[PDB]
């Protein structure tokens, strides 16, 4: 039993991890590169897609299940095992994902192909390829997240996937792994916690209040995956007490999201799932629309608040959320709230800069609306979180994450008696 990082080796994109033992190959997870890894999706794997026997996938998000239909137009014809939560969500992350892309490096006839070998494997249920048994396990980071529990050769491993944030309210804490002979495992945030999430909120809160209340703008720059929702049940668990004020769900893709929710209920948090018995979808605060279009959204910038706008790119790559914060951010009356930590070098980092001007499609500028940064909202367990999360576990290989951050977790992890590593694209790892 060998494991063989193809992905995500002192990065944090391109999730995908080669299995070998009990004489298969099991492929765990098969996401693409972004930003300025992109162009890698267009290189080859690194291994012979028609020799993989099956396909585990831990989440939805295109860094993890991007280059699936390029495994398939590439050959393989084998089963794709997942979550139903992520079998549904996958359609539209992938669907949108096509529509959405410069140079696609598959195409249609690939994901329907793609979608089309998906099989249901729910947590806790065992699957039995040659003499290796394989399960889920409650990952918390996204409806129908998990990691990967593999046991044969009188050996277990554990494939982490992406662990999430348990101090949150809408996904069901992660469980704690098996003990295992090795954990492959992330450290997005290796290198520190995140500020408690009660706290986040209630900041969060104050800021609302302040700027509705002044007839202002808050802008919030979301992923359109699992992060708008997330604002949102925040929005109407708490909307009693907020002021009255229009909520633009700026985002098609959000939308779509957000309307399969509803469908996937059993995926959510014991609080969550008490507030859908009680006959309420609480993704839905009083107020809530979904902007289908330019027009509309463009509107907006030309309208005046109290409002609440969640747009994406959730780090200002693009999208429409650029021109909220065009026609906003000079107005000191409005408040933009990061509900994610921004990438140095972004544009989020030069605005959090806080200097006289930015330059914001093509032009310059002024910046008087408030800033705040709520890193509190991570949807990734924080360096403490991962502590506990590999507590135990003998050995340990570091992917998903940049090397500085997979290092700081390594130190602690050494200190504490445990060996670790950090994958190397490539190089197998014996379980
Ligand atoms: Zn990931």
């Amino acid at each position: 039993m060998r494991i063989v990082p193809f992905g995500a080796a002192r990065e944090v994109t391109g999730s995908a991890h080669l299995l070998l033992a009990g004489g298969r190959r099991v492929l765990l997870d098969c996401g693409m590169f972004q930003g300025k890894e992109e162009a890698r999706n267009h290189a080859p794997f690194g291994f012979d897609p028609k020799e993989v026997d099956a396909v585990l996938l831990t989440h939805a998000a295109l860094d993890h299940v991007g280059r699936l239909p390029k495994l398939f137009r590439e050959g393989y014809r084998g089963p794709v095992y997942a979550t139903r939560a992520t079998v549904l969500l996958m359609e539209i992350v992938l669907e949108d994902a096509l529509k959405v892309m410069d140079e696609p490096f598959f195409g249609p006839e690939d994901v329907e192909e793609a979608l089309g070998h998906l099989r249901p494997l729910e947590y806790g249920e065992w699957l039995r390829l040659g003499a290796l048994s394989l399960a889920f396990g409650q990952a918390g980071h996204l409806p129908g997240s998990a990691f990967v529990v593999a046991q044969g050769e009188g050996r277990t491993l554990v494939y982490s996937g992406d662990l999430g944030n348990r101090e949150k309210d809408v996904l069901p804490d992660p469980s704690l792994p098996p003990l295992a002979d090795l954990v492959l495992a992330e450290g997005t945030y290796g290198d520190r916690p995140h500020r408690p999430y009660r706290e986040t909120v209630r900041e969060f809160l104050e800021i609302l209040e302040k700027t509705l209340s002044q007839g202002g703008k808050v802008l919030i720059p979301t992923f359109a995956v699992e992060r708008a929702q997330e604002i949102l049940y925040v929005l109407y668990t708490h909307g009693h007490r907020l002021p009255r004020a229009p909520i633009y769900l700026d985002s098609p893709m959000a939308g779509r999201v957000l309307s399969l929710y509803p469908r996937l209920v059993r995926y959510f948090s014991e609080e969550v799932q008490a507030h859908f018995l009680q006959g309420k979808n609480p993704f839905r605060p009083a107020g809530l629309e979904v902007v289908e279009h330019t027009e509309a959204s463009k509107a907006l910038n030309r309208a005046p608040g109290p409002m609440v706008v969640l747009a994406g790119s959730g780090m200002l790559a693009g999208g429409r959320i650029l021109h909220h914060l065009k026609h906003g951010l000079s107005d000191p009356r409005n408040a933009l709230v990061f509900v994610g930590y921004q990438p140095q070098g972004g544009l989020g980092a030069e605005i959090i800069a806080r200097p006289p001007a930015v330059r914001i499609l093509g032009e310059e500028v002024p910046l008087r609306a408030s800033v705040h940064t709520l890193g509190g909202f991570s949807g990734h367990a924080g360096q403490d979180e991962l502590l506990d999360w590999l507590q135990g576990e003998p050995r340990v290989v570091l992917v998903h994450g940049e090397e500085e951050k997979l290092l700081a977790l390594g130190k602690l992890l050494a200190l504490r008696g445990q060996e670790v590593s950090l994958a190397r694209f490539g190089e197998g790892v014996p379980v």
